[PDB]
C-alpha cells in the first residue's frame, strides 16, 4: 500500500491522474519524482521549470553544479539527484525532444531508467513542450516500464483522452 490516490489503473504497475506533478509531489513526498529534463539541466519550462519554481530555483543551483563536474547527459539517460521539499529524490531523465529532431526510438531508453527505482511519480516523457504524441508516449511506458508507476497529466482534456484511447 502507499499514498498515492485517485488513480486509475492502467495496467498492473502503471496507473494515471489527471494532475499538476507539482502539486501532486508536495501532497505525497514521493521517493521519487521524476523531472522532463533536457541534456544540460536547464530547467526552463514545461514540467522541469514548474518543478524547479517550486524548489526556489535550489533545483537549477544543484543542477549547475552535477554539469560543472560531470557535463551534459546523454538523450535517452537520466541522474539521480535531490527532490528538494517535492520528494526524497529527482529523477532526472531526458526524452528525446522532436522540436530538436532527436530519434523518437529513444523514448524507450528514457523510460528504462524508471525500473531502477520501485515506485516513481512521473510526467509522460517527451510530451508537453518535448513535441511528441503523449499518447505513444503513454504506449511506450506501459510497454518499458515494469516499476510501479503514477503518472501525472496536467491538461484535463488530454487526460480524458489519453484514458479513453488507451488499449
Ligand atoms: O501533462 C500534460 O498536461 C502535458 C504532457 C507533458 C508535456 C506538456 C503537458 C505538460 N507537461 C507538464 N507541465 C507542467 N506540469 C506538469 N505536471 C504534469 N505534467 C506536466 C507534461
Amino acid at each position: 500500500v502507499n499514498s498515492f490516490s485517485g488513480y486509475l489503473k492502467l495496467t498492473d504497475n502503471v496507473y494515471i491522474k489527471n494532475a499538476d506533478i507539482v502539486e501532486e509531489a508536495k501532497k505525497v513526498k514521493p521517493t521519487v519524482v521524476v523531472n522532463a529534463a533536457n541534456v544540460y539541466l536547464k530547467h526552463g519550462g514545461g514540467v522541469a521549470g514548474a518543478l524547479n519554481k517550486a524548489t526556489n530555483n535550489a533545483m537549477q543551483v544543484e543542477s549547475d553544479d552535477y554539469i560543472a563536474t560531470n557535463g551534459p547527459l546523454k538523450v535517452g539517460g537520466s541522474c539521480v539527484l535531490s527532490g528538494h521539499n517535492l520528494a526524497k529524490h529527482c529523477l532526472h531523465v531526458v526524452g528525446p525532444n522532436v522540436n530538436k529532431g532527436e530519434d523518437i526510438q529513444l523514448l524507450k531508453s528514457a523510460y528504462e531508467n524508471f525500473n531502477q527505482h520501485e515506485v516513481l511519480l512521473a510526467p509522460l516523457l517527451s510530451a508537453g513542450i518535448f513535441g511528441a504524441d503523449p499518447i505513444h508516449s503513454l504506449r511506450v511506458c506501459v510497454d518499458t516500464v515494469r516499476t510501479n508507476v503514477y503518472l501525472a497529466v496536467f491538461d484535463k482534456n488530454l487526460y480524458d483522452k489519453l484514458v479513453s484511447s488507451f488499449l
